């Protein structure tokens, strides 16, 4: 039942309702020919919602925040970009454009300064060491250390069991690395287990592509990582 990317125009948004107060929102963009989906998250916070990540682009990300405002009719008040890469913080204009406090660690923000992304204006303190949480409204934020990006956060809804990996964790369909150039090959089986440590009572773990699952999404993600760390070049 949950939305899959040929069920998704590129410019459309669909939410999907994960627990009571925790949806996620999956968006898609054509790339090379292909078309990939991309999750993100909502998170009841009170009479508000937070936002976690934009919808992959300033088009889908009002598409996202025409659709939350129809289906859950709730404010987005903050948002927090979980690493720098476009379908993180790409939209983040947009957010800032309708009111939305934009959120990203120190780390996300300069990433994406350097990458020339956008960047979201409010900095979130104490993620910068591998293993640190701090909570925020109705999430906790982690840092597991650096795995599929240097800066890349993961999202934990206490009173729903949601995890939300973002793009450290794959799901199970993807069977290769996808985009790596700004990985930590080395650290990211190290950060998995970090998560795995800090919330081994998940009980739905998101990621940033494509279908939810459970833990089993950690242990998955590890082994697509080490099959692509030991590539051969011959
Ligand atoms: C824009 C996203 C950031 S994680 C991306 O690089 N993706 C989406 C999944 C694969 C890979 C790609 O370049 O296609
Ligand atoms: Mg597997
Ligand atoms: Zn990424
Ligand atoms: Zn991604």
């Amino acid at each position: 039942e949950y939305p899959t990317v040929s069920e998704i125009p590129v410019g459309e948004v669909r939410l999907y309702q994960i627990a009571d107060g925790v949806w996620s929102h999956i968006a898609t963009q054509s790339f090379d020919g292909a078309v990939y989906p991309s999750n993100g998250l909502i998170v009841r916070d009170g009479d508000e919602l937070l936002l976690i990540d934009t919808a992959w682009g300033a088009k889908n990300t009002a598409a996202l925040l025409a659709e939350i405002e129809k289906q859950i009719g709730l404010p987005v008040t903050r948002a927090v970009s979980t690493h720098f890469h476009d379908d993180r913080v790409g939209g983040v204009d947009v957010l800032r454009a309708a009111g939305v406090a934009t959120y990203a660690s120190p780390s996300t923000r300069r990433l994406a300064e350097v990458e020339g992304n956008e960047i979201p204006t409010h900095s979130l303190e104490g993620l910068s060491s591998s293993g640190d949480a701090v909570r925020f409204g109705p999430v906790e934020l982690f840092y597991p250390g650096a795995a599929h990006s240097t800066d890349n956060l993961v999202v934990y809804v206490p009173s729903a069991s949601v995890l939300f990996g973002g793009c450290a964790i794959y799901e199970l369909s993807r069977t290769s690395a996808g985009n790596v150039a700004d990985a930590d090959l080395a650290e990211w089986p190290t950060s998995i287990e970090r998560i795995q440590q800090h919330y081994p009572e998940a009980q739905f773990v998101i990621p940033g592509h494509g279908l939810p699952g459970g833990l089993d999404l950690l242990k998955h993600t590890t082994n697509v990582v080490k099959a692509h760390t030991n590539r051969s070049v011959v």
